[PDB]
């Protein structure tokens, strides 16, 4: 019968007195009984978004957003949840007002050759998404194949330097996988508390994998938490060349793809969408390991890092700690830059903190 | 979105930890869960049936249904509660098994002539619905306004000495109604529990009205707790000139009703469907007022009563109670026995108690 | 069949020839049949709406709405009939174009302490509804029950002089609830012809409780005509107390209720929205006992009320009658002002009122 | 919403109290409420069955069905009260139970040779529908016209004797129509109380039109009542070369219409289905005018008549008066018997007239 | 269940890396993905409007537009991809923007004679849709049938030298249908790429004629790839008659098909509307065979005739090639021009190739 009750949403409103995610410090009763009947067309739903969030209150030894987006429509359907948590998250960047652009073009990185005695390592990655298909939240299993069968149909067509091949994660051994992950190649199990907390882990090891070229500086995770992950990695601290090769690889990567008819998420408002909110706009992270000695010699590190609008995760692993005072430092903010903004800004901040390593002398400076 | 739950069931399960009426009785989670979701075709459900039940745990001085019927698919619908209700009121009677057989022949009712020192006043009463019209619980003002003209238009046909006139409740002064009322004539104000939880005293005095004789010994009630009750009254002990009277006008009205296109509810398994369980059948009530000097010597009636399957009221109706020893002593079951035979047995359980009336004697049978 | 035809609105429309309330006074056959089809969300309808005024053309001894809500959109919903009705009983407020303010405040409202002969007794009342529940009239048992544990579960937060127990309506004895209701602290028992026209007396007493602290000066009705009626009270001419202690009880239980995911219905619009349209906007009724030898020799009360907006009801109960010369008078508008500014006119007008009733001099000045 | 209440079907129930026809007799409050939703794919309803019926109670100078077709599901749908009437206006046929028979063969019909100073003309008429098609009472303009193309096209392949014209009757002169009419080859103007009240007369003359050969002893009426009326007619009494000319005529037709994917309505409970149904079955009336000078003798006709089964029509038309002792006698019944006992029924029953007619003996046997 | 995936949009994308036409010029899967959900009432989809694009990549020996409409609809829902095409196809001529203007005047189009010793025939040639019926790729067997009925029987009114006959394709034998198409009169067999791929040929020959006059100077194809296609053909170069003719006939047809109800598929916008887009607007061909010897000398031919928007097609059939030197030149854009100005068009452009012979001479001025 029509004339039946339904459950009011506050009784489903969820209990956050204890919680630290920017979801739960955005989410009032309102907005939830607001959007708690809206849904994308794929079927996702508030409560789906807001899950990760609800089920972790904590997770170390970063601030996390909470949220995840099961489509392309869940940005434009629960804008009104996720253009604060957006806003806060990007040091201020407003979707609804300004717009976001991307630029590729490492020539104008000029410098950006770090220390050898200190970096070890350097990285720039991306993330992209497939228009049409559900993103990895919400992708069940034939989308999930059909993701991995254009992003390996697409990279077949990669030529000279950076010529590769794939590999499917349900076909290498434990020993290949581990060694593979301990390299700081291949990406982790699924034991992450946004993974699995997201529905991230659904079906795994199935249609993941990792396509890596034969000098193993060029790579592309498909479907560990986005539907391609482009990574250009090198054992040192030429930033410079990291950029560069990142960059022509990746405009290859998107002609290959936009020639057999599929083309990436994306808009002006947000730039590149993907799962985390964290990762909008240029989903972009340069970063480098950094010594382990002379940085563990640092006291107000947070700080610095947060002036700086960098963060530092632990050795290989957002979920993991630094071991032997070796760190990841990375950019902190993705949307409302550039890429070649962002590098710039990164190799400005791990300089500023490589000239803090103050064995000699003593006093930092800090300088918001 | 069709993701969000409905409160289950037993969250709206009444609470009749101390009710003392049928349905309480007769209803379980079981019965109430699996009839929860049901409804009829003009949108009575199974809360709007038990209201008057659940809000009424006692109402003395009779033991209460609980229970009335929105409309004739009612009985049909919610028929998993109805009849072990109806089983139980009717002392046996099985609506899913046997059949209901009517007939009205006063020449089969010989004798039937009280003692005018001990009886003062005798009626005979039905109650009749109209086919396709809602019931008073369940009836909106049009319905009611339209069982009223098809009423008043059938009776305007009537002859002879059952020639009379309609008078409507909204057009009569309250002096005129009080009259009437005192006399035994006019039903009461709209207070008893059972019309008022039920619903039935809705618009009150809007399209109610009573069409009675000249003599005032032939009544038809529009509109109070049925859509018509007929009535034929004697202040004396002759019920057999009554019930001929009663017999005779009925059948002219049911044949002046029908002359329109209109048909009475009715059904073989349940007789004449009327809102109250407890009129069902037949829906004949035959009584007569009872001496006050006399009857107020007996001691163990109850008892008595119950076994000859009489009901005893206060006089001035069901709600009031009996003062100076008169009592309204009538027939308790009406479905599952002919009109002849309730009006014999009525006929025979009075004359019983007259002679139980011992003044000389001492000592009661009971006989059951 | 598509081809059947409907009964026309005009043959729905109520009787009300004979009614004075504002309801009667302001519905006409446009209105009706504009609004007959349209319905809430959970099914309230315009009939539903009206049902009390349309049974109740009178009920002394003050004059009546005549309309009740059954959920939050039917002041929307129906707002072409309720916008009319809510002006005129608000003395000109005009819900269409002006907007309600609240503030409470008991520091502005000084002075507030009247003559200790003449008064007996001072109390403070508002209602508040909790947003995605039912109102009275329309809310199921499952509703009711949420109601009820909703505020119980808040309640439980007050300490200190707030601090409290709930007694259940179903739970207590004849005998304390009469005492109860005798000492002017409980709701009266469901006989108001507007809470059993409504349909507020379903299901009673289930779910109905009563919130006090243990001096009894601060209480709360669970469940009787609003979802709460928050109560301050004290034996005294002292409202300022009153008033202050109502004030932070009333913060106190806001704040508990949304700490629990839990909001007020509310909008600027209308105020705190509540089943009678005479208790909008604050909602807050203040008023005051009054001595029995003093007032009794008031002579052309009714217009003196009238100019000073006071409305007077008999001793304990709207549906009682002055006994001994003692009137509870109250304010008449409670939406378009404050709770302060409400306050300090009861005041004004009680302490005129004293002024006035001149056994020592002659002549009243009405003093529009 | 859907809570407004639709008038209940008794309110609709039509005022038979005067009429005479079959309709009028066998429809009762309970069937009308019963098929008073029922509907044809098409939309026929009940009602528009029995409009005709409603609004011509009398009708002379014949007993009326008073009711129609829509399509062919119209006999499924409302056979509840088709039935009956069926059954009654065939002397017993029953539809539910029994089965019909057609056989169109002009060699077991030996004799049929009226005496020439009798008869003056000998006719016979069949009818036929274009299955997919609605029927006139409910055919759209479009529908009209494509009955019209369909039936024009098969019969353009007639050849031989058979071979002949067609003639739209938008396109014939008022002189012309008027003269073949009263040569009783034309239907008449849609002057008919049943075409009217029916529905048969809309967009008129649109897409009627007649079909006839040469010598003009074979016609075919296009859209007047029935979808097509096949005629073969003749002066004298020379019955049996008018059937044998009829019989292969009608052959003939069919097999033209259903070369085209085209096929009549036909099932084997009903035969030939038709608008009245009078003229279900072989649908057939095989009839002679009759002597002026000879018949007027006759006084104790209509009991001969219904005896023999046969009707007695006007000349000139059904809804004429026979003029000067000229009388069109046919054959009553249509289903149930097949064609060539039709015709010798029609035979020996004008042979026993003309038997009677001679007036040099005294005496009518009546012959049941 | 509504949890089930569908295929992304991209995955029924086609593959059009070899293609040569104007869909797959114009084909972005932005567009696709776009307009991959709409419909055309009558179910038009956009893979049925790019069928025969997509399965005809080449199709000699002109560009291919790839697209058509299945019904007036089309080209409003799917405008965002036929716009482009239609602007590139008709030389610059914007849909979106611009309107279209028609005037068929002989009286304008003065001189028009060209040389006899080169042209040795001249042709004026449109096309017709009637409105409400779909287009030959998406017509039913009713819908043609209903075409062909139509255009019969509105030519039939044609009287005078317009008179003539209609003659059915399934009803003439291969040889004479040999015989016309030779002729250069009837239309070819349904071998054409394009009619094949787009579902014109469905159903052949069934529904499709020619009507033509007693001369055969005026001819009108009935259902090969227009509803119709009006005709006026003559040997020689007196492309003023012809011209005359075409118009006085068109007209004619035109006041008759309009006189029976119908109207044809229009809009100022695209003017009339047609299965291919390279044919909306006026939907004129006016054309001219050309000289064996002479025109056989040209070497410079498509750049010539590009700048002079002429297109040429071999000897008969668009899908023929050029025998002997002989070739049918004609206007190439039929949609932002008037039919007096096509037609002037073509004189001036067949001039200036005829002065262009240079048999005697040399060079070519090219002269766009
Ligand atoms: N500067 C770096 N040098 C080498 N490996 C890195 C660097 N930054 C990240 N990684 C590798 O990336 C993997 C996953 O890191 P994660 O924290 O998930 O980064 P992301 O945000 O790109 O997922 C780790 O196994 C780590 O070894
Ligand atoms: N035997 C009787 N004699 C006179 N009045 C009677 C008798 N029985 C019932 N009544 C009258 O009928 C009225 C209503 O009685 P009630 O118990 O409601 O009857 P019902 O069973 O028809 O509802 C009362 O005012 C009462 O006086
Ligand atoms: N000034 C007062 N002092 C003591 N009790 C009061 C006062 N005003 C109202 N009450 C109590 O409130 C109860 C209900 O009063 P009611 O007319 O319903 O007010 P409300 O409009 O708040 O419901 C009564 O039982 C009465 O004793
Ligand atoms: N035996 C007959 N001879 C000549 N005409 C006849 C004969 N029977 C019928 N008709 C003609 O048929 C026409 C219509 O008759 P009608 O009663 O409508 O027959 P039907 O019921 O078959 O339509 C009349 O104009 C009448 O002249
Ligand atoms: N100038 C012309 N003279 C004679 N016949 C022509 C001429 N132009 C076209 N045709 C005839 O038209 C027929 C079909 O030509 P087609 O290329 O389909 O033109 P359209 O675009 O009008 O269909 C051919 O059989 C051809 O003989
Ligand atoms: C650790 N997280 C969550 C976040 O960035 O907040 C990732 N999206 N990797
Ligand atoms: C008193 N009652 C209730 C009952 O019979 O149970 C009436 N139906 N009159
Ligand atoms: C007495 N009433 C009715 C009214 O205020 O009109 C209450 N709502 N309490
Ligand atoms: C005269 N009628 C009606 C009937 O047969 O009842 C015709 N159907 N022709
Ligand atoms: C040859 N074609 C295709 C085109 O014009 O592109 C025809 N529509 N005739
Ligand atoms: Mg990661
Ligand atoms: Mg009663
Ligand atoms: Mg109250
Ligand atoms: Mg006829
Ligand atoms: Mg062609």
């Amino acid at each position: 019968s029509e004339r039946r009750r339904l459950y009011p949403p506050s009784a489903e409103y969820p209990d956050l007195r204890k919680h630290n995610n920017c979801m739960a410090s955005h989410l009032t009763p309102a907005v939830y009984a607001r959007l708690c009947d809206k849904t994308t067309p794929t079927g996702w739903t508030l409560d789906q978004c807001i899950q990760t969030g609800v089920d972790n209150p904590g997770h170390p030894f970063i601030k996390t957003v909470g949220m995840v987006a099961g489509d392309e429509e869940t940005y434009e359907v629960f804008a009104d949840l996720f253009d604060p948590v957006i806003q806060e998250r990007h040091n201020g960047y407003d979707p609804r007002t300004m717009k976001h652009t991307t630029d590729l073009d490492a020539s104008k990185i000029r410098s950006g050759y770090f220390d050898e005695r200190y970096v070890l390592s350097s990285r720039v990655r991306t993330g992209r998404s497939i228009r049409g298909l559900s993103l990895p939240p919400a992708c069940t299993r034939a989308e999930r194949r059909e993701v991995e069968r254009v992003v390996v149909d697409a990279l077949s067509g990669l030529k000279g330097d950076l010529a590769g091949r794939y590999y499917r994660l349900s076909e290498m051994t434990e020993a290949e996988q581990q060694q593979l992950i301990d390299d700081h190649f291949l990406f982790d199990k699924p034991v992450s508390p946004l993974l699995t907390a997201a529905g991230m882990a659904r079906d795994w090891p199935d249609a993941r994998g990792i396509w890596h070229n034969n000098e193993k500086s060029f790579l592309i995770w498909v479907n560990e938490e986005d539907h391609t992950r482009v990574i250009s990695m090198e054992k040192g601290g030429n930033m410079k060349r990291v950029f560069e090769r990142f960059c022509r690889g990746l405009k290859e990567v998107e002609r290959l793809i936009q020639e057999r008819g599929w083309e990436f998420m994306w808009n002006e408002r947000l730039g590149y969408i993907l799962t985390c909110p964290s990762n909008l706009g240029t989903g972009l992270r340069a970063g480098v390991h950094i010594k382990l000695p002379l940085l563990s010699k640092d006291s107000r590190f947070p700080k610095i890092l947060e002036n700086l609008r960098l963060q530092k995760r632990g050795t290989g692993g957002v979920d993991t700690a630094a071991t032997g005072g070796v760190f990841d430092i990375s950019n902190l903010d993705r949307l409302g830059k550039s890429e070649v903004e962002l590098v710039q800004l990164v190799i400005d901040g791990v300089n500023y903190l490589i000239d803090c390593e103050r064995r000699l002398e003593r006093g930092q400076d800090i300088r918001i």
